[PDB]
């Protein structure tokens, strides 16, 4: 499923995603609009032998198990496939555990990027909320 910017502002707030580890809810739909393009079925394919799901693309060596990664560990105790599916709560349940460690939203590179330091307050102007 491909989210529009609202719905899915209005659906990350409906999982708790607005300030959660300090990040006002702007700062997710960002990360999630430069990713992927709000395409929960996205897939990438990087160098290492791991690969990236869904709408936030969590990487399958430390987050998931799709069984073709080595080195894997599964923090969120999910299959990497769970990620692709047009809910997402899945995606949402294994971001929290993500940022929740020690790095912050830091662990997406594309927030870093293109969101770090910048008025992502304006990912939801417009939206009831």
């Amino acid at each position: 499923k491909v989210f529009g910017r609202c719905e899915l502002a209005a659906a990350m707030k409906r999982h708790g995603l607005d300030n959660y580890r300090g990040y006002s809810l702007g700062n997710w739909v960002c990360a999630a609009k430069f990713e992927s393009n709000f395409n929960t079925q996205a897939t990438n394919r990087n160098t290492d032998g791991s690969t990236d799901y869904g709408i936030l693309q969590i990487n399958s060596r430390w987050w998931c198990n799709d069984g073709r990664t080595p080195g894997s560990r599964n923090l969120c105790n999910i299959p990497c496939s769970a990620l692709l599916s047009s809910d997402i709560t899945a995606s949402v349940n294994c971001a929290k555990k993500i940022v929740s460690d020690g790095n912050g939203m830091n662990a997406w590179v594309a927030w870093r990027n293109r969101c770090k330091g910048t008025d992502v307050q304006a990912w939801i102007r417009g939206c009831r909320l």
